[PDB]
Order: C-alpha cells, then structure tokens, then sequence
C-alpha cells in the first residue's frame, strides 16, 4: 500500500474516520485513501469468496461501475486494527456543504441541476441494491470542471431491502419523522425525506429543522425565496406519512425538474469562474 500510493494531506476526519488525498504511484491518478479503525465498525459483510469484511466494502463494489455519479472504490486493505480504502478523487472538487457555505443559497437552476444528478444516484444505488442512508450536502462532492456531483460516504449504507430497517447512524437532522418516532423507516421513503431536506438546504442556504420536534411537525417555512414548485416539490417530499411521499418518478417528472442542464452546460454556466 505505502510502495503503491503516495500519501497527502488529511481532507478529513470524524465519525467516518480518516480521509487523505493520494496518488496512485503508477499513474499519477488521484485518489482519496480512507482509513476506518476496526473496532469502529459495526456492519460487516462478506466478499464473494467469503473474506470478513465491512459492509461498505461490499457496497461500494456493488455500486462502482461505469455510473460516475458514485464515487468508485478502486482498491483496498486490511492491516491489523483498520482497513484502507482507495477511492477516486476528483480535481478540482469541492463538497455540496462547503460551496452553498461559499456561495450561500444556489440559484434554482443550479440546484435543479445539481438535485437531478443526485437523484440519479441514488436511483443507481438503489438499482445496484444498495442504500445510502446519510445523504446531504457533506456527502456530495462537486467535479468543479465538469459539473458532475458524487455521492460518497457509503460507512452508515445498507443492502436495500422493502421490510422496515430498526438501526440508523446516518445524520439525524436528516433523518426522517417515522425514524424520530418510532425507530423505524422503510429504505426508499426515508431517503425521500433526506432528498427533501438536501433540497431545501441548497435553495434555502440551511437546512429546514434543527430539533426533534420540529421534524416530527414536520411544518416547513421557507426563510429564502423560494419559487412556488420548488416549495411545492420540498413539501411534497417532506410529507410526514412515508406513503404520501413522492416516488423517485414522481419527483422527476414533477414540473420543477423540468429542462435540467447537462453536467457540462452547468459548469460552464455556473462553475466556470
Ligand atoms: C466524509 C467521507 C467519508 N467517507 C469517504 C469520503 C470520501 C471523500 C472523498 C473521496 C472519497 N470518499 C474522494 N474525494 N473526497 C474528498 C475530496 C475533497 C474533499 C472531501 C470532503 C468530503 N466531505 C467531508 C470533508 C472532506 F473530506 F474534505 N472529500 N468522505
């Protein structure tokens, strides 16, 4: 590992462990090198040919095909207490969080943009079986030149399943109602709500509730201007009962997210600067 890559400056660290940039010694390709403590771990999988392993190895390599709407695992490592994940790294890049903290609320068109892509996704990690459980801002990464986001972050996933989860460790501030409540949530609904959040946080510059009590009312305000179907989208995803929630259809075909830009046009209307 140390012979393959050259090790960098530390991007971060918290709950999900150490993440550094890298380069991939042979190539010069950037990557990032995640470094998860084994007693950190909770959910553990199994490779095909049944090696111990953590479950966001497994879904990461469920998700990291041709689809670069998912940040792709390219290698990884067990050593004694931790295992090391090699990830792509884009460059430039730049997360959701740290560029509406920047940029403050984002205009509409570019937070119609930026929302179809991470619509796609998640639908791509849902096709691929596979469920997020913590999107937000923090865990989307911008491709500046581009203009393509990428999901990271698979440390609190889960296989998807259509029988109701009773364990969550993914960000409670996006965490939905049924889940406050009553410590339950169905996989597909619940990343609905998270969806609904993310979107009100990229128009609105913050995200809508802070305390338990204010997600279980579930009442939104909106503290920016904020046009009448995109108010009427968040709403509608924000919904308190899961089933009055929209489907990933539903949301797409909802008039707001009509004439989406490319990736392309989008960074060169509004990241090219
Ligand atoms: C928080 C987290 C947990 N697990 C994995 C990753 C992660 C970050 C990555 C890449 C792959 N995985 C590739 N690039 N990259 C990255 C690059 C620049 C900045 C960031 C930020 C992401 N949000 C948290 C802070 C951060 F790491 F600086 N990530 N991040």
């Amino acid at each position: 590992l140390e012979s393959q890559y050259q090790v960098g400056p530390l991007l971060g660290s918290g709950g999900f462990g150490s993440v550094y940039s890298g380069i991939r010694v042979s190539d010069n390709l950037p990557v990032a090198i995640k470094h998860v403590e084994k007693d950190r771990i909770s959910d553990w999988g199994e490779l095909p040919n049944g090696t111990r392993v953590p479950m966001e190895v497994v879904l990461l390599k469920k998700v990291s095909s041709g689809f670069s709407g998912v940040i792709r695992l390219l290698d990884w490592f067990e050593r004694p207490d931790s295992f090391v994940l090699i990830l792509e790294r884009p460059e430039p890049v730049q997360d959701l969080f740290d560029f509406i903290t920047e940029r403050g609320a984002l205009q509409e068109e570019l937070a119609r943009s930026f929302f179809w892509q991470v619509l796609e996704a998640v639908r791509h990690c849902h096709n691929c079986g596979v469920l997020h459980r913590d999107i937000k801002d923090e865990n989307i990464l911008i491709d500046l030149n581009r203009g393509e986001l990428k999901l990271i972050d698979f440390g609190s996933g889960a296989l998807l399943k259509d029988t109701v989860y009773t364990d969550f460790d993914g960000t409670r501030v996006y965490s939905p109602p049924e889940w406050i409540r009553y410590h339950r949530y169905h996989g597909r609904s619940a990343a609905v709500w998270s969806l609904g959040i993310l979107l009100y946080d990229m128009v609105c510059g913050d995200i809508p509730f802070e305390h338990d009590e204010e997600i279980i009312r579930g009442q939104v305000f909106f503290r920016q201007r904020v046009s009448s179907e995109c108010q009427h989208l968040i709403r509608w995803c924000l919904a308190l009962r899961p089933s009055d929630r929209p489907t990933f259809e539903e949301i797409q075909n909802h008039p707001w997210m009509q004439d989406v830009l490319l990736p392309q046009e989008t960074a060169e209307i509004h990241l090219h600067s």
